[PDB]
Order: C-alpha cells, then structure tokens, then sequence
C-alpha cells in the first residue's frame, strides 16, 4: 500500500478516497502535555492534547475522529480520548465541501512522551505527523 503519508507536525496532509469521492485534508499541531481535566474519564496517566483541523477539499466530510493516535518514535500507541468529554474537543459534525472545523483531540498517555500523531482506520496507517 501506498499509505501512509507521511509529514510534520504543523502541516496540513491531503488524502483522496475515491471510495467515498471525497478528498479531505488534516491538519494535526501542537502536541502536547494537556493541563485539561478531561473526564469523568478514568485517565491512567498523563493527558496530552493536539490541535486538528479538518478540511472538506471535495465533497462533505465527516471526520473519522476515533482514527487519530499519539506515537513514540519506536512505535508506543495511545488512542484518542475519542470523542468525549474534553474541552474545546474537535466536533464530530459533517461539513460541507469548503468548509473546516477545528479543535482539541486527547489522549492517556501512560509511558514515554509521544512525539506524532497518526491517523489508522483499522486497516492501516492513513495520515502521520511527525516532528
């Protein structure tokens, strides 16, 4: 497969799904330790937030927030705090084509300081930024 692709942390990454004739572009930044209390959550370790922001290129998009992860170098994964409590989180609205929508993502993170986030519809790695 020619997935993942693969850019920095700050930028914006563009991904076509002919599948669903959509073409969308992602924007992940400012990976970070969190002071947010998320919850109601029975957060393990140490909360951690991203910025993202989503880019409805062709068609209208519905974000597949469940799929983003945060990442060590060697490969440690923390899923995203989807969708849930978590202030200023991402809206799971559909947007039409033109439009974005942007906010907070969260993750639990138990071990080593991420460093990427990636996007994985369960398949495969989709959409990664890194430093």
């Amino acid at each position: 497969s020619a997935y993942p692709i693969t850019g920095k942390l700050g930028s914006e990454l563009t991904m076509t799904d002919t599948v669903g004739q959509v073409v969308l572009g992602w924007k992940v930044s400012d990976l970070k330790s969190s002071t947010a209390v998320i919850p109601g959550y029975p957060v393990a370790g140490q909360v951690w937030e991203a910025t993202a922001t989503v880019n409805a290129i062709r068609g209208s998009v519905t974000p597949a927030v469940s799929q983003f992860n945060a990442r060590t170098a060697d490969g440690i994964n923390y899923r995203v705090l989807w969708q849930a409590a978590g202030p200023d989180t991402i809206s799971g609205a559909t947007i039409p084509q033109g439009e974005q929508s942007t906010g907070k993502i969260y993750f639990d993170v138990t071990g080593p300081s991420p460093t990427i986030v990636a996007m994985n519809n369960g398949m495969e790695d989709l959409l990664i930024w890194e430093p």
